[PDB]
C-alpha cells in the first residue's frame, strides 16, 4: 500500500557490507579536508566521520549528504559512538587538542596521547585490519603513539609525514622554474617540520640534477637562495594559519593521494612517517618520513636514499629527540 | 646564469591569456566550497579569487596552490583589486553581508561594475542570498544580457528534495526525479506531477501525493528541503560542501556547453504568466552562454498562481531598492 | 646486489589479493572497449582478460600494460587459463560466435550456448562470489543461460539488455529537442533487439510528459513519427555495422556504467536484463529489461512501471517466444 | 505546434562556435583510441574525426554518439570535408597510408608525404590557430613534414616522438623494481625508435640515481642487461603489432595525456618532439625528442638535459640522417 512498495518491488534481503570504506576521526577543518577531497575523487563507498562534537558533526555530515546528486559515494555517516567507523579499510586521524600558552609542548602531546588512547583503541576494536593514517601533530610522535597503542605491525600505521611539504617544496620549485609541480622533484624527508631534510642531491626535472648545474645549489653561499624555498616550506603552514586562521586545502588534496594509493594499491612512492628503525643509520624506536612504496597493506617497502653525513647526522638527531619525548609520555 | 636559464632554453615568448578562467567573489565558508570543488573536477585553467579581508584572501589562494601537484588548474590567483579577475569566462558571485538587501545591493553596487569591465563577456552566477533579487540587481547593473546572468536559485534544494527522495525510496538520488521551482526558499513549488522513478509518476501511483491527507507526509519533504540550511547552520555555523558541489555541477555544463537542464533562476518576464523583471527558477538549458532555453512545465493553476505571486513578491521588494 | 635490492629494502612479505578485481570475457571489439572504458574510469584494482586467441590475447594485455603510466589501475593479467580471473568482483561475458552463411540464427545460438558451457563454469570456479554481466547477443537468452549454468542467485546475474539502447533513445531524443541526452528521460524496456518496448507514457524532460503535451506520441497518426526514434535505436547497431563493421565504444561505455553501480554500490536505477519470472506479468522463465536498483550484490529491486495494455502483451509475447527458444537448446 | 516548441522556449538564439574543440585526423585503430581517450578525459567540448573512408568514418562517429548519456562532450562531428574540423584548437594528426615494399624510405614516406600535402593545408585553412600534434609514422619526419606545409611556427607544431616510448620504459622499470611507473623516472630522447638515446643518467626511484647507485647501468657490461630494457621499448610496438594486428590504446592514452597539458596549460614536461635546430648542438631543420614544456601555445620552453659526449654525438647523427631523409622528400 506503501508508495515505496507500490512503486518498487524488492527482491534482495540486506546484507549491507561496506568494501572500500573510510573513516576521517574528527571534522574540524583538516578532516572535512581530508572528507571533501575523498568524496570527489571517488575512493570510497562509504565514508564515516567521528567526534566529539555531537553538533558539528551531525551537521557536517548532513551538508555532505546533501551533495549526494553529485557525489558518487552512496552513504555517508556520522557519530559519537565508533561503531559507524565498523570495517574500514582506512582510518584517518585529524584528532587533536590545541596548545595553550605555558602549557608546553611536553603537555601538549601529552593531551594528544590522551586522545588518542581513548580513539585508537576504538578505531581497532571496529576495523581490526584497517591501516591507520594519521596526521594530527606532531605527526611523527603521534603516529608512533597510533603504532604502539593500537598494537598494529608498522606498515600499516602510516604517519603524514612529510607528504604536503614536498609537494610544496615542488610548487615553489615550480613557480622559480616555470614548469609545473608535477614536473619539478625535489624530496623533503626526516622529521616532520622545520627539522626537515630537504634533499638537494636528489632535486632534478626530466632527470637533470640541479646540484650538478648548480654545485652551490641549498648552500649558504647560493646566489639565488634555495634554501629559502625549504624555509618557505617549513614556514609556510603557520603563515597560512596567520593569514586565515588554519590550515586545510592543501594537506586534504595531499591525503586524498595518500588514501588512493592506499585503496587502490598504487605501490606510488610518497615522503610519508614510518617505524624506520633499522634503517637509514637510525638505532631508535621513530617514525620519519622517507620515500614508502605505499599499498593495500600499507607500507611495503622503503627506497635507500643515499645522504650526505650531515643528512644522515640530521635524521639521526631527529631520532634521539623524538625519542627522548616519547620516552617522557604516559601510555 | 640563472639556474632556470641552465636547466630551460626559452623559444616562445609567452602571451598569457587564460582560455577557461573562473572567478569566484568571496572566501566565506560558501565560495571557497565552490572554490575547491571546482579546483576537483578540472573545470578551470585559471581561478582567480577576489575578496576584501586581503589576509583571508590571500592565505586561501595561498592554502590552494600549496595543493598544484594534485590539481590540474595550473594557476590560482587572488587580490582585492579585480584587474585578477580579467578574462573571467564565469564569475561566480558569492559576497554577502552579514534589513539588509540594500547592503547587499551596495555591496553588488561595487562588485559588479568591477567584474563588467573586467570581463566584459563572463557569465555571472549569483549564489548569495536573497538570491533571486541579488541577480535581478546584478543582471541590473551589469548591463548584460539576461542569458548571461544565472542565479543559483532552486538548484541545489532540488538536489537536497532528490537525496531526500532516495532516502524513503531506497535508489540514488541519481534515480529520483523531482523538481523545485518558483522563489528560492520557504516559497518555492514542489512540482508533485513531475517526481518519478524511471519515469513512474509518483503522483499516479499516490494521488495524495503532497496533500495534507497524504498519509506520508511527503509536504514534509518539501517542508524539509526548505528548513535544512537554517538547521545546518544551526548544527555547525553555516553551510558549504552542498552548495559548493551544486555551483561546481553549474560550472560544468557552462564550461563544457553540455545544455543540461538545471532548476536555475533566470529573467523569467514573458514566461509563466509573469510580466515583471523578475528571476524565478524555472527548468532552464544550460551551456556555453548561459541559459538559452527555458522548459514550459505543465503546471496546476494554483501552481501557476504561485509564480505570479512570487513574481508580485519579488518585483515589490525590488522596487524600494536604488541602484 | 641487485640494483632493486639495493635501491629497495622490503618490508613486508605479500601475498596479493585483488581487492576490487573485475574480468572482461573475450578481447574482441566489444570487450576491449568495456576494457578500455573501465580502466578510465578507474573502477578495478586490477583487470584480467581471457580468450581462447593467445595472441590476440597477449598483445591487447601488453598494449593495455604500456598504457600504466596513465592508470591508476596497478594490475592488468592475462591468460587462457581461467586461474588468471580469481577472486573477481564482476565478470563481464563479450564472448561468442559469429554466423557462417548458412548456419540458422537458432544454431548459432546453440554454438554460443557450447561456449557459455564452457566458459561460465570456468568462471565460477574461480569467482564463486562474482557478480556475472553477460553482453553476448542475444543477450536475454545467453543471460539466463549463464543463469542455469552458473547456479548463482538470481540478483548476481545482470544482463546488459537495453541499456545502450535506453541511452541511444535519449541521445536521439536530445537531438530532437536541444537538451543533452543527461537531461532526456525515456525508457526502453522488454527484449533486446526488434521488439522492445518504448514506453512512450514516461519520456519526460524535467518532469515534463511529452505524452501529456503530445497524446500523439507513439502512435501511427503521429504527425512528428516519434516511433521512427525508437526504429532508429532497433536498427542504430545495424546502421553502424553497415558502416564500420562492428559496434564497440556505446557499448563499452554502458557497460562500463554498469560496472560502476555495481563497483560502488550506487543503487542507481538502469533498463538491464534480469530474471523476472514473477513480474510484469510473465508466468516463464526468461530474462527481460526492466528498471533494476543495481549495487554491490547485483540486482536488489526492481520498479514496477505501469504499462498499457497493449504493452503488457508485448513482453508476455517476447517471452513466450524466448522460452521456445531455451527448450530448443541443449545445456 | 511543435512537441520541442511546446515544450520549451527559446530565448537566445545563439551561434556555434566551440572553445575548446579537438579533431583527430584518421579514424584507423590509433585516432579512435586518441578519440576515446580524450573523450573520456573530459579534454574537449567539441571532438571531430576526418578521414577520406566515409563509411568508416561515419560509422565510428554514430558509435561515438550513442555513448553520449555517459560522456561530458556535448558535440561529436565528422566528414570527408574539412570544415567539419572548423576552429579546432588542437589537431592531432594520426592518418598514413601502409607498407607493401619498395619503401626506399623516401617512398613509403613519399607518399605520406602526399598524404600530408592534401591534409595539412585542410586543417590549416579551417583552423588557422590550431596546435598540430602529429603522431603519424615516421613520426619526426612527418612532423617536419607537417611544420613546413603548413607554414605554422615551431612552437605550434608537435610531434609525439618518444613520449609513449618512455612511458613503456618507466613501466618496464616499474616492474623490474616493483613500484608503480608513476614513481620510476627515466627518459628517452632523439629519434623515435631504434636510434632513440635512454638517457641512463636520468633514471631514479625519489631522487635517487640509478646509474650513480650502478654505474654498469646501460653498458654491456651489465649483469642486469638494463640495455635490454631500452630495446624492448624499441621492439614493443613490433611485438604488440605482431600479436593483435596493430597497436592503439597506450599510443590513445599517452596522446590525450599530451592534449592534456595543452587544453589545461599545464606546462609539464613530455619526452616529444620539437624542431630543435639551435639546441643541442644541431644545425639543421630537424625534430628530436628532448624534455619540453607543453602549454596552451604548444612548446614554448625545451629542457637541456647534461649528455654525454656519445649522447650528444649520437643525436647529432639523427639530426643529420633526419635532414637527409628530408632533403629526399617532394613537396
Ligand atoms: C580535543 O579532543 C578531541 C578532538 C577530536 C576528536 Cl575526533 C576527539 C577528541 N576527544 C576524545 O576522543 C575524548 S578523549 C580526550 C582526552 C583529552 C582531551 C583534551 O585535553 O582537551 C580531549 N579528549
Ligand atoms: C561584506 O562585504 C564584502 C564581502 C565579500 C566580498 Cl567578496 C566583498 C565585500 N564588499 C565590497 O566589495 C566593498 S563594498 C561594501 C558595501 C557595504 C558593506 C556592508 O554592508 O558592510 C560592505 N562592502
Ligand atoms: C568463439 O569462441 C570464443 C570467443 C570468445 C571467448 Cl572469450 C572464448 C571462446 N571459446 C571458448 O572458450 C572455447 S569453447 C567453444 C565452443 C563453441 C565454439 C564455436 O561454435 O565456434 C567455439 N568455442
Ligand atoms: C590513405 O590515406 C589517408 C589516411 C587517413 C586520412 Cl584521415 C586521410 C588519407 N588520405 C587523404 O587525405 C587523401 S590524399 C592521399 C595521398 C596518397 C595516398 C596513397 O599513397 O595511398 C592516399 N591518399
Amino acid at each position: 500500500a506503501a508508495l515505496k512498495d507500490q512503486l518498487i518491488h524488492n527482491l534482495l534481503k540486506e546484507e549491507h557490507v561496506p568494501q572500500n570504506k573510510i573513516t576521517v576521526v574528527g571534522v574540524g577543518a583538516v578532516g572535512m579536508a581530508c572528507a571533501i577531497s575523498i568524496l570527489m575523487k571517488d575512493l570510497a563507498d562509504e565514508l564515516a566521520l567521528v567526534d566529539v562534537m555531537e553538533d558539528k558533526l551531525k551537521g557536517e555530515m548532513m551538508d555532505l549528504q546533501h551533495g549526494s546528486l553529485f557525489l558518487r559515494t552512496p552513504k555517508i555517516v556520522s557519530g559519537k559512538d565508533y561503531s559507524v567507523t565498523a570495517n574500514s579499510k582506512l582510518v584517518i586521524i585529524t584528532a587533536g587538542a590545541r596548545q595553550q600558552e605555558g602549557e608546553s609542548r611536553l603537555n601538549l602531546v601529552q593531551r594528544n596521547v590522551n586522545i588518542f588512547k581513548f580513539i585508537i583503541p576504538n578505531v581497532v576494536k571496529y576495523s581490526p585490519h584497517c591501516k591507520l593514517l594519521v596526521v594530527s601533530n606532531p605527526v611523527d610522535i603521534l603516529t608512533y603513539v597510533a603504532w604502539k597503542i593500537s598494537g598494529f605491525p608498522k606498515n600499516r600505521v602510516i604517519g603524514s609525514g612529510c607528504n604536503l611539504d614536498s609537494a610544496r617544496f615542488r610548487y615553489l620549485m615550480g613557480e622559480r622554474l616555470g614548469v609545473h609541480a608535477l614536473s619539478c622533484h625535489g624530496w623533503i624527508l626526516g622529521e616532520h617540520g622545520d627539522s626537515s631534510v630537504p634533499v638537494w642531491s636528489g632535486m632534478n626535472v626530466a632527470g637533470v640534477s640541479l646540484k650538478t648545474l648548480h654545485p652551490e645549489l641549498g648552500t649558504d653561499a647560493d646566489k639565488e637562495q634555495w634554501k629559502q624555498v625549504h624555509k618557505q616550506v617549513v614556514d609556510s603552514a603557520y603563515e597560512v594559519i596567520k593569514l586565515k586562521g588554519y590550515t586545510t586545502w592543501a594537506i586534504g588534496l595531499s591525503v586524498a593521494d595518500l588514501a588512493e594509493s592506499i585503496m587502490k594499491n598504487l605501490r606510488r612512492v610518497h615522503p610519508i612517517s614510518t617505524m624506520l628503525k633499522g634503517l637509514y643509520g637510525i638505532k631508535e624506536d621513530v617514525f620519519l618520513s622517507v620515500p614508502c612504496v605505499l599499498g593495500q597493506n600499507g607500507i611495503s617497502d622503503v627506497v635507500k636514499v643515499t645522504l650526505t653525513s650531515e643528512e644522515e647526522a640530521h635524521l639521526k638527531k631527529s631520532a634521539d629527540t623524538l625519542w627522548g619525548i616519547q620516552k617522557e609520555l604516559q601510555f
